[PDB]
C-alpha cells in the first residue's frame, strides 16, 4: 500500500465556472471519500488534486498551476460542446503540454449530445478525440453509460449515486456500441503494434492491451480519450475516476523538469527520491490554524519535517516546521514527502511562489517597472505577499504596476478584503548635449545663502541610468556641499519639464561653479542643482518615452488575420509567430497606451477565442505627432 511512484496521480481539473469544475470535484471527493491541494485515495491509487485558478486567464496563477501538476481533465458543456472559454484553458494545457482527458458533464441538461463535443473539439481544437463510453438515454432521460472498452453498461438508479447496476448493453443499443468498440480498437492500433495483427484478423485484443496502449498514447498527446457524465446527478462520476487512474500519467510518466543553474545551463531534475531534493512553492494561503502555509511539489529528493532548505529565489535559508497533507475532511500532519508528491508545508517566512527550494548539500538551482499607476493599513499585508507592484512617493498615493485592474484585484483585495486615472508610466530624457549654469542669490532675510554650479547633461542610451560625474578640481566648491548638490538634482529628476515624469537616461557632469566663503550653505548647491537640472532638459530637445508592449496573442488559424491586423493598428510592430499546436500565436512589439480595453477588442475580433499577454518590453521615444498630442 503506502506510496509507490506509479500509484500516484498528480491532476487539476481544468474548466469553467458553469461547465462544473467545482461539482465534478465535490462530488469526486465525496465518492473518493468512502468508496489549496486536497488529496484523496482511489483503488489503490492517491490522486492529487492541485486546485486550479479557473478563473478563465490571468496565467501566471494558472501557468504555476499547470507546471505543478502531471494531469488534467479538460471537462466541457455538453450543452455546447467547444465553448469559447474551455478552449483557452485547452490553449493553456495545450502550450504547457499537459497530457489531459475529457469530461462531457451536464450530459442531461436540454441540449446535451456527446457528438456536439465531439464534433467540435476535432474542429476547434483539433484534437484526435477518441470515444471512450456511449450514453444510453437521451439528455433529461438519459439513464446509463455504456464502455465501449470492455463493452459493459451501468444503469444508475437515481441522481444522488446511492444506486446503479452493472448491465449487458441492452439490443437497443448492441450495434452502436459493436461500432464505436472497433473504432477504438483501430486507434489503439495505431500505437501498438502487437495490437493491430489482432485487428486484422478480427481477433479481439486483452484489456490490458487496450487500456494500457491507450494509456500510452496519451500520456503521449497524440490523442485525448472522451468520458461523459453528469456531475449534479450523479452519473459517471466513478468511471471518470477508473480513467484517470487508468490511463493519466504518473510523475514518471512525465519528464523530468529542466532547471537553470548558475553559471547557465538548464538541467534534468528527476523525480529521484535518493536524489538531493529540489521542490516548487505554488500557492500560499493564510491559515486560520497554523497560519500562512506554503504548498509545494517534490520534483528531486526527500524532504522531511523539521529540516533546513536553501530558498535560492531568494537567498535566504528557512527551517520546514512540520507538514501537512489536505484532505477534505481531515488535515493529515506527516513526518515527510517524497519526490513526485506535494503538500503544505507549514511554518515559513520571507518565502513567495514560484520560488525555488533545495537542499543545504544538495546543489542550489533557480527552477518589470510596472508601467501603470492610479491613487497604511493593507498594503503592508497586501506587500506581504505579490513584490509584483509597488507603493510609491510621486506628487501623493500610487500604487503601481503590472497587468491592467490585476491592480483592481489589489483595490478588491483592499476595499473588501480590508482613485481611477490607469495611466501609462512615462519618462523625459533629452536627445541633444547640453551645458549649463545654476545659481542662487538670497537673503531669506538677514542670513545671505549662495549656491552656483556649472553641468553638462547629456543623452544616455536608453537602458543605461543615471549617471553622475564629477570634473571639480581642487575644490572651487567644497567636497561637504556636492553631496548636497546631487540631491537637489536627484530632485528635480522627479518631474520632467514637459509633462512632469521622471527623468532619465541623462548623464550628469559637474564640472565649475563658484561659492561664497560663508554665504553659501548646504541649502544653497542643492538648489542651483535642481535648476541647472530643470534648465537644461528643458533646453535639450526634451522627449516623452513610453512603454513598448511586448505581446503574445493566441488566435486559431480562422481569425489569424484581421488581427494581426487590429494589432498593426495599434501602432504595434509584429516581429514574429510560432504555431501552438491548433492555433497560432502572434509576439509583436504594441505601444501599451495603444492596447487598454484590448481584452474585450480580442473578445469580439475572434468570437471569444483569442488570448493575449504582455511584458514591459522597453522604453522608445515617440513621434511628436503622439507627443504633440500627449501635451494636450
Amino acid at each position: 500500500v503506502e506510496y509507490d511512484l506509479k500509484r500516484l496521480r498528480n491532476i487539476g481539473i481544468a474548466a469553467h465556472i458553469d461547465a462544473g469544475k467545482t461539482t465534478t470535484t465535490e462530488r469526486i471527493l465525496y465518492y473518493t471519500g468512502r468508496i489549496a491541494v486536497t488529496t484523496c485515495f482511489w483503488k489503490d491509487h492517491r490522486i492529487n488534486i492541485i486546485d486550479t485558478p479557473g478563473h478563465v486567464d490571468f496565467t501566471i496563477e494558472v501557468e504555476r498551476s499547470m507546471r505543478v501538476l502531471d494531469g488534467a481533465i479538460v471537462v466541457f458543456d455538453s450543452s455546447q460542446g467547444v465553448e469559447p472559454q474551455s478552449e483557452t484553458v485547452w490553449r493553456q494545457a495545450e502550450k504547457y503540454k499537459v497530457p489531459r482527458i475529457a469530461f462531457a458533464n451536464k450530459m442531461d441538461k436540454t441540449g446535451a449530445d456527446l457528438w456536439l463535443v465531439i464534433r467540435t473539439m476535432q474542429e476547434r481544437l483539433g484534437a484526435r478525440p477518441v470515444v471512450m463510453q456511449l450514453p444510453i438515454g437521451r439528455e433529461d432521460t438519459f439513464s446509463g453509460i455504456i464502455d465501449v472498452l470492455r463493452m459493459k453498461a451501468y444503469t444508475y438508479g437515481n441522481d444522488l449515486g446511492t444506486d446503479i447496476r452493472e448491465i449487458p448493453i441492452p439490443e437497443e443499443y448492441l450495434d452502436q456500441a459493436r461500432e464505436y468498440h472497433e473504432k477504438l480498437v483501430e486507434v489503439a492500433a495505431d500505437f501498438d503494434e502487437n495490437i493491430m495483427l489482432k485487428y486484422l484478423e478480427g481477433e479481439e485484443p486483452t484489456e490490458e492491451e487496450l487500456v494500457a496502449a491507450i494509456r500510452k498514447g496519451t500520456i503521449d498527446l497524440k490523442i485525448t480519450p472522451v468520458f461523459l457524465g453528469s456531475a449534479l446527478k450523479n452519473k459517471g462520476v466513478q468511471l471518470l475516476l477508473d480513467a484517470v487512474v487508468d490511463y493519466l500519467p504518473s510523475p514518471l510518466d512525465i519528464p523530468p523538469i529542466k532547471g537553470t543553474t548558475p553559471e547557465g545551463e538548464v538541467v534534468e531534475i528527476h523525480p529521484d527520491p535518493n536524489g538531493p531534493l529540489a521542490a516548487l512553492a505554488f500557492k500560499i494561503m493564510a491559515d486560520p490554524y497554523v497560519g500562512r502555509l506554503t504548498f509545494i511539489r517534490v520534483y528531486s529528493g526527500t524532504l522531511t519535517s523539521g529540516s533546513y532548505v536553501y530558498n535560492t529565489t531568494k537567498g535566504r535559508k528557512e527551517r520546514v516546521a512540520r507538514l501537512l497533507r489536505m484532505h477534505a475532511n481531515h488535515r493529515e500532519e506527516v513526518e515527510e514527502l517524497k519526490a513526485g508528491d506535494l503538500g503544505a508545508v507549514v511554518g515559513l517566512k520571507e518565502t513567495i511562489t514560484g520560488d525555488t527550494l533545495v537542499g543545504e548539500d544538495a546543489p542550489r538551482v533557480i527552477l518589470i517597472d510596472v508601467a501603470i499607476e492610479p491613487k497604511s493599513q493593507a498594503l503592508a499585508r497586501l506587500a506581504e505577499e505579490d513584490p509584483t507592484f509597488r507603493v510609491s512617493t510621486h506628487p501623493q498615493t500610487i500604487i503601481s504596476g503590472m497587468g491592467e485592474l490585476h491592480l483592481e484585484i489589489i483595490v478588491d483585495r483592499l476595499k473588501r478584503e480590508f482613485v481611477g486615472k490607469p495611466q501609462v508610466a512615462y519618462r523625459e530624457t533629452i536627445t541633444k548635449p547640453v551645458d549649463v549654469e545654476g545659481k542662487f542669490i538670497r537673503q531669506t532675510g538677514g542670513r545671505g545663502q549662495y549656491g552656483h554650479v556649472k553641468i553638462k547633461v547629456e543623452p544616455l542610451p536608453r537602458g543605461s541610468g543615471f549617471e553622475f560625474v564629477n570634473a571639480i578640481v581642487g575644490g572651487v566648491i567644497p567636497k561637504e556641499y556636492i553631496p548636497a548638490v546631487q540631491k537637489g538634482i536627484e530632485e528635480a529628476m522627479q518631474s520632467g519639464p514637459l509633462i512632469g515624469f521622471p527623468v532619465v537616461d541623462i548623464k550628469v557632469t559637474l564640472y565649475d561653479g563658484s561659492y561664497h566663503e560663508v554665504d553659501s550653505s548646504e541649502m544653497a548647491f542643492k538648489i542651483a542643482g535642481s535648476m541647472a537640472i530643470k534648465e537644461a532638459v528643458q533646453k535639450g530637445d526634451p522627449v516623452i518615452l513610453e512603454p513598448i508592449m511586448r505581446v503574445e496573442v493566441t488566435t486559431p488559424e480562422e481569425y489569424m488575420g484581421d488581427v494581426i491586423g487590429d494589432l498593426n493598428a495599434r501602432r504595434g510592430q509584429i516581429l514574429g509567430m510560432e504555431p501552438r499546436g491548433n492555433a497560432q500565436v502572434i509576439r509583436a512589439f504594441v505601444p501599451l497606451a495603444e492596447m487598454f480595453g484590448y481584452a474585450t477588442d480580442l473578445r469580439s475580433k475572434t468570437q471569444g477565442r483569442g488570448s493575449f499577454v504582455m511584458f514591459f518590453d522597453h522604453y522608445q521615444e515617440v513621434p511628436k505627432q503622439v507627443q504633440e498630442k500627449l501635451i494636450k
